[PDB]
């Protein structure tokens, strides 16, 4: 197949390998983005995964923009039931990479559309979102706050790992992003130390994210 | 002390059930709960791995003590009793009395049978011996039908009685039943082979899921 | 009595027409018997623009004969849309058909009556359409069904059949049973799936149109 070079793969702490098609259809390529690998990995790391039952076992996970699905299918290797979300664009890649790895998967993984903003069915809240790589233009911003705001509940985790630009407009979206996320949610950045040994960069960044309550309406 | 029913685990930790509060009610602890309370420990519903119960969603009708609610607790589960806004000191005593054990998480709540529901469907349903009066028939089945989602698991544990009303209402509640919900008798074999009895039945019920909801 | 003011209102099924108007099909008397899918997706075909017409609809002034009624849900949906109907079913299912009759008879454009008819009984004219829903599951759904179906259909009659599809147990066999007695004395065609509502179909639930047979002796 004239396809299979231009698969990435991300080897798992088991040894086992995750393959992610970057490319399929007649529609589009999407990278297996350096934050995708950070979170996977982290995902993976004794600290994060606990005693006993992985952290992730029989947890439901929602992912947005998960673009070649990555980080939701290393949760579902993990034990999660997870479901995968893009846009419209990327479902035949997602399902794609979901069939590349279906042996691998533990738990559960399925592909859904949701574009950020737009109105929901999902509406039992899910015990984790994960983000990688979802901040970087308008669109990050407002709608995908909607998004958060709207989906999650106050048990939530939420995990947005990005990797920082200084190029151009970046660091004023980067800057909004969290000044707006504020108003809603609580969030911490985590040490680096905390991310795997060897897939960990000093401008790649894993923040905990919760949504706030207020007592008044 | 005076009115505890001890509740041995497989693993021998035993649960401990107040059958009594102060200035509150009495509830017994029926032999249905302790038949599904066991029921839940046998080797085949617990399964392999970590137990059928672990991190899921209980939902428990007409808990009482809390009896089978707990048990489930303790095996992973994470747990809301309910009953009559009476039961609510005994069962929150109840969780008080075992919260040493409790591996999931265990919350009391009243829920009155047909009463408006204050919302994600449960993985499981646990009801004992709750198949006994009126309120047993269309209420609860309304408040079954408003809880439940086409992967909800619901087990129905009762004791079958001759005596007065119960014949009657028996019937009807499985006349009734059949219309939204499929269901099975699990034959007695599989019930723990001390806690079980000829007349005491388990149900495992799910709801009918049309291709048009 | 009961803590719930009306006890079976949990127990009626809502169907929605077209026009956004509302059927309500109780489901216990006393005896219970539920609407089907096969009710529903032949109901919702009865309203399909096709199925419909041009000018006036297609079963407009048209008398229809409903065996098999259980709740009545098909033949009331013909009532709707201007037809004169009999709904049928056994003795012990009439009371069900009326209080069904009752809560929908403000939809009625044309009429609807219930009357008893136990298959393979002798009958009391030829109506203009027949309609079946689900009534291909059991021994009696043979040749007393398909006697009552010759004994009542006209050669201008078009009868309709919808059923769905079981595969387990003996039902198969009953499946097989009920075509092999049913080309003896009609001819049948399965209407594609696509002339079914966009909505209200599946793969698994068929639309049979079955017209007598003239032999030429
Ligand atoms: C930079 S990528 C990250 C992909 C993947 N998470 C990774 O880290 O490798 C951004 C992803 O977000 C998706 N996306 C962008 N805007 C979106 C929107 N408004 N609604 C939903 N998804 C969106 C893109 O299609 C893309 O797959
Ligand atoms: C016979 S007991 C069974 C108690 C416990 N499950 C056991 O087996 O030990 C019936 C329980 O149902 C509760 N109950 C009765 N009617 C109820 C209703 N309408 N709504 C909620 N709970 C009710 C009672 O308060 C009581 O705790
Ligand atoms: C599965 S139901 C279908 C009901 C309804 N048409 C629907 O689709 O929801 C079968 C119906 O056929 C009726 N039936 C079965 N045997 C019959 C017979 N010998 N004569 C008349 N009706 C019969 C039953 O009473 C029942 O109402």
């Amino acid at each position: 197949d004239p396809l299979r070079s231009f698969v990435r793969v991300l080897e798992k702490r088991d040894g086992t390998v995750l393959r992610l098609q970057q490319y399929s259809s007649g529609g589009v390529g999407c990278v297996v983005w350096d934050a995708a690998i950070v979170l996977s990995k982290y995902l993976e790391t004794p600290e994060f995964s606990g005693d006993g039952a992985h952290a992730l076992s029989r947890r439901s996970v929602l992912e947005l923009g998960s673009g070649t699905g990555a980080v939701g299918l290393m949760a579902a290797t993990l034990g999660a039931d997870v479901v995968v979300t893009d846009l419209e664009e990327l479902q035949d890649l997602l399902k794609m990479n979901i069939n590349m790895n279906k042996h691998l998967v533990t738990g559960s993984v399925q592909a859904k559309v949701l574009k950020w903003g737009e109105e929901i069915e999902f509406p039992s809240p899910p015990d984790f979102i994960l983000m990688a790589d979802c901040i970087y233009y308008e669109e990050s911003l407002e709608p995908l706050l909607k998004t958060l705001k709207d989906i999650s509940g106050f048990e939530t985790c939420i995990i947005c790992c990005y990797e920082q630009r200084t190029m151009g407009k970046n660091p004023e979206i980067e800057k909004k992003y969290f000044e707006l996320l504020q108003l809603d949610f609580d969030f911490e950045k985590i040490p680096l130390e905390k991310h795997d040994e060897e897939y960990r960069s000093e401008d790649i960044h894993i923040i905990y994210i919760r949504k706030k309550k207020s007592k008044f309406p």
